[PDB]
């Protein structure tokens, strides 16, 4: 077990244990964002486990941040069950409360409020002066989402709450880490996260999708033609042809679905572009209409050329393509 201050990276999830000196503490790394946690006599301590980033992007361009946990929470003193992070530029410390010990943090007058998740959150900026921090000793604002009573489990629209924040004048820095955190002060306790996933773009399932037919498309290389059978759509045929159109990405993450097929038993291959980069490649495995899904890409908020291009044409299929959805 973890038993002083370390960072790393465990099943995919950056995790990190930190405390001060006095008393004692122990963390048990288990599969996925899971953990279990013990503390004896702290003066301060904290478990996490979540996504540290490089520093360079806001909220937004990270896109929508979505945490779904569990715990047997048993603090015996001041301890804090919260999602937990930092910006820096400005240096910001921030917590999603969602429960406590023996008192509710952090004192003083609300700034406003936020019903979600099907709860009524509090919402609070405070300052440490001349504190620990991930930039040494210095002085910073905490944001605070404080619920007004207490649960061990649920979701957490951390997106919704940084929203509320910055609505309020709550001014936030490009992201350092969101986390899943047990926090104890001047206590003891355990605790058991069985539950923890973090979740980066996607929703829900009916936020609408939208399709491109690809013969309303614009067509590029020296053969790209419509085609009738086997549907409504073009094909492909040499090194360069490709169709393409803007999209206006409204998010900042999304799941590109191609419906398409070889036109024989051949595997075809079709490689997606956004922006210029390329993005990844839709496989069709033989001649008959499926649906090639390339989930989680990372292409930022904006009007951006999304491009369908055959690069590894030899002779051997032709790529048909009836149309792109985009979610
Ligand atoms: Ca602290
Ligand atoms: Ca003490
Ligand atoms: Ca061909
Ligand atoms: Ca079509």
């Amino acid at each position: 077990a973890i038993t002083s201050n370390e960072i790393g990276t465990h099943d995919g999830y950056d995790y990190e244990f930190w405390k001060d000196s006095g008393g004692s503490g122990s963390m048990t790394l288990n599969s996925g964002g899971t953990f279990s946690a013990q503390w004896s006599n702290v003066n301060n301590i904290l478990f996490r486990k979540g996504k540290k980033f490089d520093e360079t992007q806001t909220h937004q361009q990270i896109g929508n941040m979505s945490i779904n946990y569990g715990a047997t929470y048993n603090p015996n003193g001041n301890s804090y069950l919260a999602v937990y992070g930092w910006t820096v530029d400005p240096l910001v410390e921030f917590y999603i409360v969602d429960s406590w010990g023996t008192w509710r943090p952090p004192g003083g007058t609300p700034k406003g409020t936020i019903n979600v998740d099907g709860g009524t959150y509090q919402i609070y900026e405070t300052t440490r002066y001349n504190q620990p921090s991930i930039k040494g000793t210095a002085t910073f604002q905490q944001y605070w989402s404080v619920r007004t009573s207490k649960r061990t489990s649920g979701t957490i629209s951390v997106s919704e709450h940084f929203r509320a924040w910055e609505s309020l004048g709550m001014n936030m820095g490009n992201m350092y880490e969101v986390a899943l955190t047990v926090e104890g002060y001047q206590s003891s306790g355990s605790a058991n996260v069985y539950s923890n996933t973090l979740t980066i773009g996607g929703q829900s399932g009916g936020e609408q999708a939208t399709r491109v037919e690809a013969e309303s498309m614009t067509k590029g290389g020296p053969y790209t033609s419509n085609i009738t059978s086997p549907f409504n759509g073009v094909a492909l045929y040499a090194n360069g042809d490709n169709v393409s159109f803007n999209h206006s990405f409204t998010k900042a993450n999304s799941s590109f679905s191609l419906r398409g097929a070889s036109n024989n038993s051949n595997m075809a291959r079709v490689d997606l572009r956004i922006g210029g980069q390329n993005r990844g490649t839709f496989y069709f495995g033989d001649q008959y209409p499926a649906v090639y899904t390339i989930n989680n890409i990372n292409h930022g908020i904006g009007n951006q050329l999304v491009e369908l291009i055959v690069t590894a044409d030899d002779g051997t299929w032709d790529a048909y393509l009836d149309y792109l959805e985009i979610r």
